[PDB]
């Protein structure tokens, strides 16, 4: 005997599955009873939640719109055709010289891609190096010569690094490297780099080495879309990026490349591209992903995402001159987008030890490298997630606050029990001091609201 | 100003995007008004649906449970530790003996990701040949020389092909081009072959040529997990597979792989695996997804699952044997598991043209190769979908009723106005005899119930 | 103090190095007082042995003829542009339509610099199997995966090869394959193959897949020289060769291309074939070999050599049908060119031991491979050394006689002692019946004359 | 009708080919009437020519000595085994921790040899920057990204330069590249370097980021045997090297490789760079090659040969301190081997200018690359040549004096034409002033004895 339809197709999920609807249940109340400030993460809308659980999965969509496999995709081919046609207008992009590939399952998959549809195998990369900021997909590999990302392992990558005392892109080193390296693809974006990029430079170096510039705008799409920060569209061929990060939408990727008419003959990406994405990477396209996505990208062209994108740089900006003015030092001094890098070394404490004591008092941030390390001596922090919640300037000053006593308390520890590791987890147990932060977050998190699902109708507390 | 988090983060999507609200609710209606038959769509159930859009997407847990980058993920190791465990036992495996990693996006990122985990680039590979049922990911270039496939641009491919007079696998021909060819990966599972699949025999010529033995079960992931076809994991060193199929399921991949001790020295497949997932070629995973996939796995292993899958083994089969009944050819002359493959040469009719008639009824197929092909020649059905709505055996014979009066109109049109796609259009303008037929199906499409979604609450009639 | 001149650069080498002296005269005692059939050897010419050995080894000429980066090249590039234009005469070449490059030190390195002028890294190729008398350099790995051969290194190889009944070349067999395969290049000729090759029917496969044509006529470039086989120049677009076999040249290479305008757009082998001799693989040319090379193609362009060679394939044939009216088995049962291909499995032999005994009674050939094989089941026997010394068919009869009673003595002492091994060799040591055959062949060896050193004036018997 | 063996096989080249004989008695004039100051040139000793020219070139060895294809090797590998024990002797090398191969057709194809024995496709090489002295098979790719050498092509290479103000090797700029590159084989030694080599700096860079250290001691193989420079076999794992050049032997190549335990495990070298000479990359040895190379091995350990790399250090720092005492510069100023690199720009001058005037003059240099080049701004000017044929330092010193008033004729034919190639170019015709140095370069050239033939014998003046 089958069960009926409304048995196990209709029935909702805390009936069908009670462990899987707790343990939502308990995420959504970690996410508002804590700080989260993962330069890397948000909190997107009930809206794209919404399309993003939709019954947009149940179709197959295998191609592009206009030209698919199957039939009955009237309605898959308007909503991506939407979503791609807002993805140009939210970033500003005349459709006459930039065309996007809203398809990529997410932004690593969206990397490999571009990587695909420009280069062949085994051919020369350079990005921006892990420790100075830079991400996985930009090319890693070990001091051993053990490739770790994939961009290593199937294309020959070369990292530049950022200055050793200011913390800035080198870019005569980048320049030196690119001449001596000759890469067929130059990238640009990173993690945890708390300043802009030169992109008329990054142009300057890649049309000296005869190379493609590509720019990796996954962390300040947000910022980009807003133009709270410099454009790479007007300087690099193809601008890859997530958009589940700045920009506020569904995990996924999107691929945007020049059209039209070469610069003082004309571009030939759309097609290489196209067909990286489909067929020769991926099968068919997430279509709940890619309505979901419609959804931020209308979101992210209203005057309140500008807004949203301005209050992140001056959340950032406000909680570093914090920390600067309680004798704390951060990469080159400050920042000029969403996160500052905090250097801990000076204060002869590494980013685990701060890390570990953070997430004891529900602050959620990441160890990191930074620039001249040999064991990660720093933490980023991150503005986005908190001020989708509707923090402002006060609120982030608090979180420094909430920082300065975190680091102080890590301080304390390591001053009583040492500065080994062993000896220094034994100080955090039982110890009244962080269960006295922890409480004065939770409390100051629990002050503000939270997008997403509506917390009055939520199981916990 | 900033617009507050009711305003843009708790608003529902129909009134936040008005358009894609609409466009959503069409598909719905799309997706209920028809007949789908494409062998890889399927409806999944609402309690999916309500995990896969959840706040699970805000949550960055790069790594493995217990092994994070990033603080934070105590109950996302919980929903990834139970998809897994889950995984295992929907398949009943031995946790000793198997291990899964549900980190893959989709199906296509699934199997890019084992090739890399075990083989070098330019390892050579050998799957099922797209014309004769096979799937791009196993391999795909043009007679050109053109690698269409990524496997085939990083990898060194060669397919081998059914019997071109039975349309059953040479497994003698596979033998003979594994043997000149040394495979370092052999690859079993196809997306169009409608026979079971000798995993024992796969298994003898891989030893005897020293290959890894790697099935693809997408297609029939579902009718594997209820034990209605042969077991790959007997015979197999590696499983992969996508979620969203007969599994019925969210779209998401899975990797299962050998662990313990060798058959007549320990398998080394588990590390390898999960590093080429991450860091390797994935970023974050989609926990989302990864939560949706822990409900579907649950619902695969309840008996209702069970007969589910072999209702849809018996529907396919009527509905074959209904074909069969009225004159039509089928490739190997029936099916083993959920879908038939239709020869319509012997008609002079080509699959395109039997595909669009059909799209113009509602009733959704897809154009597929057929063993000896020169312009696909057959059509591709499926059973999962419509059995996900209560059809059985008589339904799904009226269904094929529906197929025999499609061609047989296809039939007339291509006799008044012939063979010319131009004069074959021409027949199906205000074609009275297609408005009888879309007529017949929607009032027929319209008797059964819907997963995903309640029937009762939506937009659309 | 420095030794003069005339001490240590002028004296002869007899004084200069007793011990080299000695052994190269033992050498040229072993090459006339024994039976050499080794099919890949010849004795040379005294006259391209003086021009081999000259001051032309003093010369750094970098580059080609007319465009060398060193100056003092007047009469070097007189001496190379002598040996291609002879070498085109040689072969009946048209210079309108062809082109050749004598700077390739051996065989071996100029059929690799023609896979890197046409060829990038791990494109595909396609060569005659070694067991089916093909060549290393046309590709082979082993049954294990081990890439033996740098083409199968840097490229990716797969073989053809003959019918496991008849013998020959299976070119429906060789259809199907590149056809699979692809390959980029396909190569004709090989080591141990007694009949003539099918160049239209190569040229036809190479074309309907579209790969490239190459045809190694090493072995048999004197046979084609003097026009007694097929010609590959008539169907394909590059020809490989070694000068110092049936040719009877100094130890080089020469790359024969194809130039001028492509029949029914112009060929552009040229400049590719010539750049990656020089400056991409090879560095200065050695001008001592291009010059005896020089020598060798106008002895190659007399009516002696035509005799010669039609004279090679006229004791090959008489060697062969007395070896079969014995009663002895001839792989395709007989030959048309310059070798035969002994099977010794209906025997109950192996090649090696007939080689070994036969190398003991100063009769050199060599155990090879035959089709169906699993331990080398045959010998291959070659013609153009003993016919470079005057022997005609009544000697070839001769030798099958000294074979004969070879194989003869082979048998009785494995019957005698076993087919172990071990135990066949226990019956080689003092056995007179041995010894017998040995001085007939020594006495029959030194009835005939030797080219390359005076025999009156050898420092040994 | 056939030739008779003594007409076409006995009968001297005079006779067979008088094309071919004039032209090799024109170049051995050519050799003996002017001043050779190639520094890869030399001319060896007429026992070398013997064994070079001799019947050595008629036998197939494929394989090693003791493990040999073909039978009848019994006084080649004694030859063989005679050469590399030699070899070995000759660099001062224990049997127990060096083992060499005496097969490489020549240096390209031994460098080649060894890198595939130790190294992987697309296995990454650090070598000496080809405008700073190094060597194309060191690799080299243009600026645009071509692939020159193919070290470059089969691999991915990266080079390092030397100073830019000083002109030598800077060693902390290769220890910043290797640890960027983090190469797996790094490579020493040049074609135009005039300064020794810090092989323990070579292998602390190694050993800091693991990598294979290789030397390519080809130009100075003959000051190493005589213990004239830094040893490199005291640091490196690898050493390839020709034979022809300072070592003063045939063109051939030998690679040296570490056998037995490891410095503070056992290498194994060996057998990787014994299989890829053969069977991967050649075919049979050159017998005569190796032959010849055995003799020039026991002439380079004898006394007279380590006076004569002493005379060419002294000759060559004899005339560069000749060269800057008339106001000429030198990279590095000065010499500490068997060259010097003349650098051309402070004069106004160019490479080829002076070159194709001292070509008129019969003095024989090559244009070359001077560190800070944009057009070789340098000559690169040798001693193994002119001091193979006894001349001294009072000898050399009149050559400065030679290229002194070449040089100074270079000037007066720029000033009064100009810098135009057409019209500089139209200075040297009817030149009486360079007339006057051709005569008294002949005159000076005709006083001194010549090796490899008697000049009594020659057929020219
Ligand atoms: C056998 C098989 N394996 C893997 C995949 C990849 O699934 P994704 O779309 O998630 O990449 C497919 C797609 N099947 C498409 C079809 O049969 O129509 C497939 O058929
Ligand atoms: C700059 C950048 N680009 C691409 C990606 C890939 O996104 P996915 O995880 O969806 O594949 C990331 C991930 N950034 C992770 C972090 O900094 O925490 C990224 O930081
Ligand atoms: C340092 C070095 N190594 C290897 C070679 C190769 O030698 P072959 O020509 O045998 O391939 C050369 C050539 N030296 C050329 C020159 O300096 O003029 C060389 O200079
Ligand atoms: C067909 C063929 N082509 C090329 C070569 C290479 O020649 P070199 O050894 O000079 O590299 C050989 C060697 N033939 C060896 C044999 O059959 O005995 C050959 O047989």
């Amino acid at each position: 005997h089958m069960d009926p339809v409304s048995v196990w197709g209709n029935t909702p999920l805390a009936t069908v599955d009670p462990e899987i609807h707790d343990l939502i249940e308990k995420e959504k109340r970690r996410q508002c009873r804590g700080i989260e400030l993962i330069a890397s993460e948000n909190f997107t809308s009930f809206a794209v939640i919404e399309a993003l659980g939709s019954a947009l999965t149940n179709k197959y969509s295998e191609g592009m719109p206009g030209n698919r496999y199957y039939g009955g995709n009237e309605y898959i081919d308007q909503i991506e055709n939407l979503c791609r046609s807002r993805a140009l207008q939210a970033f500003h992009l005349d459709a006459q010289s930039w065309g996007v590939n809203v398809q990529p399952y997410s932004g690593s998959p969206a990397n490999f891609a571009a990587y695909t549809a420009v280069l062949n195998p085994h051919d020369r990369i350079m990005g921006l190096d892990l420790r100075s900021g830079g991400h996985l997909t930009h090319g890693y590999y070990t001091s051993g010569g053990k490739k770790i990302s994939a961009t290593s392992i199937y294309f020959e990558s070369l990292p530049y690094k950022v200055n050793s005392t200011t913390g800035y892109i080198d870019y005569d080193r980048l320049e030196e490297k690119a001449l001596d390296f000759r890469p067929k693809l130059i990238i640009c974006g990173g993690s945890a780099y708390p300043r802009d990029w030169d992109y008329k430079r990054f142009r300057e170096v890649a049309d000296k080495c005869g190379a493609l510039l590509l720019c990796d705008m996954a962390h300040t799409s947000g910022l980009v879309a807003a133009q709270e920060v410099n454009s790479p569209f007007e300087y690099c061929d193809i601008v890859t990026t997530t958009t589940h990060k700045s920009l506020r939408g569904p995990r996924a990727g999107m691929i945007f490349y020049r059209k039209g008419p070469k610069p003082p003959a004309v571009y030939d990406f759309e097609d290489k591209i196209n067909f990286a994405v489909f067929p020769s990477l991926q099968g068919g396209p997430h279509n709940h992903q890619i309505g979901a996505l419609a959804v931020a990208l209308k979101q992210a062209a209203s005057p309140g995402f500008k807004a949203y994108a301005k209050q992140v740089k001056a959340n950032a900006v406000a909680l570093g001159k914090y920390l600067m003015g309680k004798g704390y030092s951060l990469v080159t001094g400050g920042t000029e987008n969403h996160l500052v890098l905090w250097d801990l070394r000076p204060l002869g404490l590494t980013g685990y030890k701060v890390e570990k004591l953070c997430d004891l008092c529900n602050i959620t941030v990441n160890k990191n490298a930074v620039f001249g390390d040999s064991a990660p001596g720093g933490v980023r922090i991150g503005a986005p997630a908190m001020t989708s919640r509707g923090l402002v300037e006060k609120d982030f000053e608090q979180i420094g606050e909430f920082l300065h006593r975190a680091v102080t308390l890590t301080l304390e520890i390591q001053k009583e029990h040492g500065k080994l590791l062993k000896d220094f987890n034994k100080g955090l147990v039982n110890n009244k001091a962080i269960e006295d932060l922890k409480a004065d977050v939770e409390k100051f998190s629990a002050l503000f609201d939270m997008p997403g699902f509506l917390v009055s109708e939520m199981k916990y507390k």
